[PDB]
């Protein structure tokens, strides 16, 4: 027979204590609170300024590249978290927030997974607070105000052509990725073409995770290039006088989520950028609104350690002046004979061969995180019933021969029980660990030494092309001004390499530069690998179609 | 001797929005909390209380004309006053669009010492309805171009398509695009357009629905485009409406919000009043009548379009019926229907204000004598108002068996209002049940325009167009001739001339499009251009918008 519950079941089955007693947990008043309901709710960022920071200790968790069999991520970062509150810690989890409109095409997901989740579930996966909202708003609202200029007067020699500024929304809409508006009488705009993002892919957000507060936030707006002008030069949101407008929008927005896990630990959910032409964390805001509330904060990066763990060190750590205490690579078994040469069907079969030839990309993250940027790091395996003991066993050998131990995480069918021996190793990193915290490259060197510098030493690659017109590119952002900025590489997150067929530890290859361009507002060069989709669209048959709302307004069909 | 409505705004002390529900009588267990201020009413609550049947009472107004009426002052006034007569009343609002804040400044709901606080919150985001309608209205438009990629098994003809996007901002850009261009993966390339969001026909199905039953099937009802065969394609073909409804499950929860006299207020929806009805959420207005025994409503754009579409449209699909109705003037306004310049309106002028006086007369004995409504004549009284001028209106309009109180509310607050709530309390103690729709369902869409233009408008009859005969006779095969008619015509006139001010006689309607409202229920005709994406001036008022180092927003109004 069988007998299971699926995530949305222990969402439903849970016992969500009000946010108030939630936010009592971290010294928050009910006056530095705003009720979203009783289980959500936002903190107000000037308790900073009023209160002592506890100078929390800082938990990245990472993994290694996604594959077809997951990794659960997400899942043992709030597992963790519950295990260090098992243990009489004072914990906050760090989680970005998801986009909605992909609820509508492939159905939505838990925050986490199994015994580890952040509640209400439903919420966080739709309208949630309303930040994205706010984010597509302030958007808009500048792309609005751009047209309006060359509508009105283009006193500022805004060339159509070179408009780099695209609209958004928060749905998966094919359809407006490449149109043409500015069409009819003379009163109706001018016709030039135009695009849009989903809401997430907007700079607006990139810059919104990257702001300390309400005033850099402003100030990050105002550096948004919007378009160039006839003489080359770059046009700004500033020149624009919109950043105060878009900085009025995105007040509310900026406040941190509270919200908690299943198991009552505090959780805040805040922002969420692309991993790819973003750096893929959650917002400054909300990180240092952890370490400033509690004494540990367990916080996460998209897409793996070769993308997400270096933007979250070399662009995030950065702007924020902070540092990792210890690192959680996730890996399963099941990914890594993936990496092995195993179809996705056959990865329940016991593969000793397939394991050692996919256990060497779990090595080579082990060594970038350990060996370039010099933080302690532990290796996490969601373990699964079908893994033997030879399994585990060769993973813990190699690990153990680049001096990280491998703890074994049950927190997607035990909770945050399943996550003690986690959360035990990464105790012991802090308190055995010291200051070696190094960036993987210099602001001061050029955009092609620092490209090459991540190339090398995170990617393997033996260094670097770029096109015609890449080169090009990159020559007009040096003579700019925007060569001392970090660079964040939209690369493909299946593989070590720019080839998402190359699984693995590829070595020998060259990584292929063909775009760049940049987000002065985040604060970061963006080079392009390849083509990247900001707008994905609906399937087939749409996740909508067997979404329900019965008479009493319950919903049916999301999960 | 005061200050303007922001600094009114900010000199208030709004009490903790739980308070304002103990008033009527909703528990904690009722009430959603977006900080202290703002509050969600569970529309659920109806199932488990007894209902109070609260009297209706209808605010409209004069033809808008530049001198300024202030029907929302009045409406927020009367119910500060029947607080202030130990009353338990709410005022039921519209929320306002964000999107022309970033134009031509925010504004104030109400106006003076008459308002309804937050003001901040409630023209920005206030509790996201505005972002869901979109949400809705988008998510509609993705299917529905993602079907016509994916297979159209609906066989849907892209040149019959209807459905727009929509943006809540003010972006002439957006008004005729081609979208749909790229490779062969980047969808189908068509002409479309996006409108405002309360523009959306969502928006107006959103506020003519009982409860979440009915705007899930109100949702599916509506065309987004017709196939080759010329039938309709609506959202439920799509499978949409479940869809679009579970993104409007928390929105169409009613806003609890506070006067600045701590009288509650339900602020929920806001359409069009032209290519819709003008009027907030039926769900807000049953609720209120609910959880009180007096209701204050209002309508947009004087009698002539809001309050005849209250009436024969709201009204008729929620089953409610108004006790009283107050028609809002000034005599400045009047005397500008007179011929008098607006920079001439603070001399006295009787002979233009007996000019101008047969406009607010067309408008009593449209409420008085065709719907049969008890209705009383609110006048904001200005500073230049002779005692002389006041005693005209005053005569014309008792002639018509009509009281004329004087309204103060602006500068009072309640107790402005309690010579206009006392005349509105005898009206409600001595009326009789003598409502009439101005037409009947069954008639034809021809039969019951031209009921509308010659009962309410003073029309000598329609004409229309060979375009807008078509679309009528195409509206009738396909079985739409029975809903009501939502005639969208300039607001500044009883004609569909906007020059012809006063009480124009001779004149006939010009019909040039008619178009189907089917989620909404009504078939939208109109008279002229309607512009459903307005513009950004020159210099736009999101320029001077600002924010401190604390989060402070200056620069709004
Ligand atoms: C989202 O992440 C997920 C999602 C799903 C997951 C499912 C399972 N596990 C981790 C998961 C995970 O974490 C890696 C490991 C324990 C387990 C035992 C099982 C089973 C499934 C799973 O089927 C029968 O016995
Ligand atoms: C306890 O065992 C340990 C402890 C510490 C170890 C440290 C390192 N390795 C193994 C270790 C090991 O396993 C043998 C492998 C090579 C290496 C290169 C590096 C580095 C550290 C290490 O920093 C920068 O470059
Ligand atoms: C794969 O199946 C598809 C996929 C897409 C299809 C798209 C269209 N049609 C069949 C399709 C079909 O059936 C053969 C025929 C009706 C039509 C009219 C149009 C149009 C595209 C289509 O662009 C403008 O006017
Ligand atoms: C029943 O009659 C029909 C039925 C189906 C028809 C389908 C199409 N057209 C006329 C039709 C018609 O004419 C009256 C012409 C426009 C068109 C563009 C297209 C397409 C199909 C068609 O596929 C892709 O681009
Ligand atoms: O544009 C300005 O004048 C300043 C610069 C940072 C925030 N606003
Ligand atoms: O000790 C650390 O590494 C972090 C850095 C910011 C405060 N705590
Ligand atoms: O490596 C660097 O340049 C800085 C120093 C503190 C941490 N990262
Ligand atoms: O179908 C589309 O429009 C995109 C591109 C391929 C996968 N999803
Ligand atoms: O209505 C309000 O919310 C304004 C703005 C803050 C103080 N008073
Ligand atoms: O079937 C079609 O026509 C579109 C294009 C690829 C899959 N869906
Ligand atoms: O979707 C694609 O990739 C093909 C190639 C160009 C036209 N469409
Ligand atoms: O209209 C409705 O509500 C249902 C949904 C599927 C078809 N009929
Ligand atoms: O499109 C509009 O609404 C304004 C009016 C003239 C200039 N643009």
């Amino acid at each position: 027979m069988m007998e299971f519950k699926t995530d949305i079941e222990i969402a439903q089955e849970a016992n969500p204590q009000d946010i108030r007693d939630i936010a009592k947990k971290i010294n928050l008043s009910e006056d530095d609170i705003e009720l979203y309901g009783k289980y959500k709710a936002k903190i107000d960022y000037n308790v900073l300024n009023r209160t002592k920071s506890r100078a929390g200790k800082l938990i990245l968790t990472t993994a290694i590249n996604p594959t077809p069999a997951g990794e659960g991520k997400t899942t043992t970062s709030i597992g963790v978290a519950d295990a260090l509150a098992k243990l009489g810690k004072n914990v906050i989890a760090a989680l970005r927030e998801p986009s909605m409109g992909p609820v509508f095409g492939i159905k939505g997901g838990a925050a986490g997974g199994g015994y580890a989740q952040v509640v209400p579930m439903e919420d966080i996966n739709l309208h949630f607070t309303g930040d994205m909202h706010a984010i597509g708003a302030a958007n808009n609202l500048l792309a609005a105000m751009l047209d309006n200029h060359v509508y009105q007067t283009n006193s500022l020699n805004i060339n159509p052509k070179r408009i780099t500024w695209r609209r958004c929304v928060d749905m998966n809409d094919r359809q407006l990725r490449n149109v043409v508006d500015g069409l009819g009488k003379k009163v109706d705009g001018v016709t030039r073409e135009d695009g849009f993002d989903i809401t997430v892919a907007s700079e607006v957000m990139a810059a919104f995770c990257l702001s300390n507060n309400i005033s850099e936030l402003k100030e990050n707006l105002g550096n948004i290039v919007v378009a160039y002008n006839y003489s080359g030069k770059p046009v700004t949101a500033r020149d624009l006088n919109a950043h105060g407008a878009m900085a009025a929008i995105l007040k509310d927005a900026l406040k941190p989520n509270l919200v908690q896990t299943l198991e009552g630990t505090p959780a805040i959910l805040h922002g969420g950028p692309f991993a790819n032409i973003a750096h893929g964390c959650n917002s400054i805001i909300a990180t240092k609104m952890g370490m400033h509330m509690a004494d540990y904060v367990v916080t996460e990066a998209g897409f793996g350690a070769d993308l997400g763990a270096e933007k979250f060190l070399d662009i995030k750590c950065r702007k924020a002046g902070i540092r990792p205490d210890a690192v959680i690579i996730v890996a399963t078994v099941r990914a890594l004979k993936y990496n092995g040469g195993v179809a996705k069907d056959q990865l329940n079969n016991e593969n000793l061969e397939a394991l050692e030839k996919g256990l060497p990309n779990l090595l080579k993250h082990i060594e970038n995180i350990t060996q370039v940027y010099k933080i302690p790091a532990v290796v996490a395996i969601n373990r699964f019933p079908l893994d033997t003991d030879a399994e585990l066993a060769l993973v813990r050998s190699k690990c153990e021969e680049l001096g990280v131990k491998v703890a074994l995480s049950e927190v997607w069918a035990n909770g945050g029980e399943g996550g003690i021996e986690v959360a035990n190793e990464v105790l012991k990193l802090i308190e055995e660990g010291e200051n070696n915290f190094e960036y993987c490259y210099e602001e001061d060197m050029t955009i092609k030494e620092k490209l090459n510098a991540i190339a090398t030493k995170i990617y393997g690659a033996d260094g670097v092309n770029y096109t015609k017109e890449a080169n090009k590119q990159i020559a007009e952002l040096e003579e700019l001004g925007f060569g001392n900025l970090p660079v964040c590489v939209a690369k493909t997150q299946y593989s070590l390499s720019d080839d998402q067929t190359k699984l693995g530890r590829p070595t020998g290859f060259t990584i292929e530069v063909r775009q760049a361009n940049i987000s002065a507002g985040a604060g970061f060069v963006v080079v392009m690998t390849g083509e990247i989709m900001k707008m994905p669209g609906l399937p087939k048959l749409p996740a909508a179609e067997r979404i329900d709302v019965d008479e009493n307004g319950k919903i049916s069909g999301l999960f």
